[PDB]
C-alpha cells in the first residue's frame, strides 16, 4: 500500500507463484536436494540422513526468510545465504548442501525451470483459446460479411472465415512456443567458468562420473540434455529466443483484439455479456500485448553484451524481464479465453451492411446478366455507371441510404433481369470458397495441432 506493486502479479496465482520468491528459494533447495541425491549416487559421502532432511525441507517459512535476509545482509551473497539457511533446517546435510557447484548452478537452472514450467502453463491456455475460436469459425463458417481492405469495403468473406486468420496466427504460436519449450535443454553442473574443474576433483579425475552427474539432475529435472558447452551460465541467447516467440504471439494478440475493436465499433462483432458496450478486454489485451512486443529487446541487448564467460549484467535486467514476459503472456491467453468464449455476433448488422456496400460492388454481375439475356454489354456498362454515381453521391452527398438497386428496379432497362435481381444480390453467392476454406483448414491444420491438449473438458 505505500510501495508500488506491479499489475501483473496482482493475472493468474499460477504463473504468480511460480515466478514467486517461495518457489525461487524453494525450488533452489529441490536443486540442492537432487543435487545431493545424484553425487551420493555416484558415491560421494553424503547420509541417507541428509537427504530425508532435505527432502522435508523443501519449503520456506517466513522464519527462514528471515534467517535468510539477517545472513544476506552480513555477507551479501544470496545463494550462500540460502545455503546457510537450508542447513539450520537439515544440520545433518550442512556439510555437503552446494558440495562443488557454484551459484549458477541453483540460480540458472532454477530459471530454466520456471522457463519451462512457465511455457507448460501457456501452452494448453493458447490451445484452448484455438479451440474456442475454431468452434466459432465452424459456427460461422458461411454468414457473409463484408471484406475490408484499407479498411474500406471489399468483396465478402465470411464471420468464420475471417476467424480462421486469426486462429491461423495463434496456430503458428502454438508452433512456436511449443519448439521453445522443447528445445531447452538444463545448465546441469558445468562450475564457475563452465569448464566442471570443482566437479572433476570431486570425483579424483574421473571424467564419468562428471558426465554422469550431469546426465543425473538433468533426468531429475525432466529436461531432455545437459548442455553440452557454457561458461559460467547458460547462454543468455536462450532467454531471446523463448521471448523472441512471445513478442510474435503479443504481435498476434494486438492484431485479433484490434480486429474485434473495429469489428465491435461497426456493431458487427463484440465480445460476451445496454445499447453501446465498449472492448474492455480486446483494450486490455492490446495494451499488455504491447509491453509483450517491447520487452524482447532487453534479451537482444542482454545476450549481445555479455563478455565472455559471463558479465553480471544480466541479473538484474533477468529478474524483471523474463517473469513480466510469461506473467503478462499469462494475462493474455486469460483475457483472449474470455473473449473467445461466446463472442456476440449481430447478423441483421452484418446483413445491412452488406446491402449498403455490395450493390456498388456487383455492377459486373448485373452487365453479365443483361447481355446473357440478349444485351450489349457498353450499353449495359455505361447506364449502370451512371446510376452507380447518383447512389454514390445519395451516400456521400446526400447522407442517404444506397438507393442503386432502386434506380436499377425502377430503370425498365432492366426488365429482362427483375425477376432475377434478389438472386443476383445474394450475398451468399459473393463469398467465394470461404466457407470451404474454414472447412479444410479446421480439418488439415486445427484439429492435428490440437490433437496432442485433447484431454481439455
Amino acid at each position: 500500500m505505500d510501495s508500488y506493486q506491479t499489475p501483473l502479479s496482482s493475472a493468474s496465482k499460477e504463473m504468480s507463484k511460480l515466478f514467486s520468491s517461495g518457489a525461487r528459494f524453494g525450488t533452489w533447495r529441490k536443486l540442492w536436494l537432487n543435487l545431493a541425491i545424484a553425487e551420493k549416487e555416484l558415491g560421494l559421502a553424503i547420509s541417507d540422513a541428509a537427504i530425508e532432511q532435505m527432502k522435508a525441507n523443501l519449503e520456506l517459512d517466513e522464519a527462514q526468510m528471515k534467517v535468510a535476509a539477517e545472513e544476506e545482509k552480513k555477507r551479501r551473497h544470496d545463494v550462500m545465504a540460502h545455503v546457510h539457511t537450508f542447513g539450520t533446517v537439515a544440520p545433518e546435510a550442512a556439510g555437503i548442501i552446494h558440495l562443488g557447484a557454484t551459484s549458477c548452478y541453483v540460480t540458472d537452472n532454477a530459471d530454466l525451470i520456471f522457463l519451462r514450467d512457465g511455457l507448460d502453463i501457456l501452452l494448453p491456455k493458447l490451445a484452448t483459446v484455438i479451440s474456442r475460436l475454431a468452434n466459432f469459425a465452424k459456427q460461422y463458417r458461411d454468414l457473409p460479411t463484408l471484406g475490408f481492405t484499407h479498411f474500406q469495403p471489399a468483396q465478402l468473406t465470411t464471420v468464420g472465415k475471417r476467424a480462421t486468420l486469426w486462429i491461423q496466427e495463434l496456430l503458428w504460436d502454438l508452433r512456436n512456443l511449443q519448439r521453445a519449450r522443447d528445445d531447452l535443454g538444463f545448465r546441469g553442473v558445468k562450475g564457475t567458468t563452465g569448464t566442471q574443474a570443482s566437479f572433476l576433483a570431486l570425483f579424483d579425475g574421473d571424467h564419468a562420473k562428471v558426465e554422469a552427474l550431469d546426465k543425473r539432475v538433468t533426468e531429475l529435472f525432466g529436461f531432455p540434455y545437459a548442455y553440452p558447452v557454457t561458461g559460467q551460465t547458460y547462454s543468455r541467447k536462450i532467454d531471446a529466443d523463448v521471448l523472441g516467440p512471445l513478442s510474435s504471439f503479443g504481435a498476434t494478440v494486438h492484431k485479433i483484439a484490434t480486429d474485434i475493436r473495429l469489428l465491435a465499433n461497426l456493431k458487427e462483432i463484440e465480445e460476451p455479456f445496454a445499447y453501446k458496450r465498449n472492448p474492455m478486454r480486446c483494450e486490455r489485451a492490446c495494451s499488455l500485448a504491447r509491453h509483450l512486443m517491447a520487452i524482447y529487446q532487453n534479451t537482444l541487448m542482454t545476450s549481445s553484451v555479455q563478455w565472455l564467460e559471463r558479465t553480471l549484467d544480466d541479473s538484474a535486467n533477468r529478474r524483471v524481464t523474463i517473469p513480466e514476459a510469461f506473467l503478462t503472456a499469462d494475462i493474455l491467453l486469460t483475457t483472449l479465453q474470455n473473449i473467445s468464449e461466446g463472442l456476440v455476433v449481430y447478423p441483421r448488422v452484418i446483413g445491412r451492411r452488406i446491402s449498403q456496400e455490395l450493390p456498388f460492388m456487383a455492377t459486373e454481375n448485373i452487365i453479365m446478366a443483361i447481355v446473357k439475356a440478349g444485351g450489349d454489354r457498353q450499353e449495359c456498362h455505361e447506364k449502370i455507371r451512371v446510376l452507380s454515381h447518383q447512389a454514390g453521391a445519395v451516400v456521400k452527398e446526400e447522407g442517404g441510404e444506397n438507393d442503386l438497386i432502386d434506380r436499377v428496379k425502377n430503370d425498365e432497362y432492366f426488365k429482362p433481369i427483375w425477376g432475377q435481381l434478389d438472386a443476383l444480390l445474394d450475398p451468399r453467392t459473393f463469398v467465394g470458397r470461404a466457407p470451404e476454406q474454414v472447412d479444410g483448414f479446421l480439418k488439415e491444420w486445427v484439429e492435428p495441432a490440437l490433437k496432442p491438449y485433447e484431454e481439455a473438458l
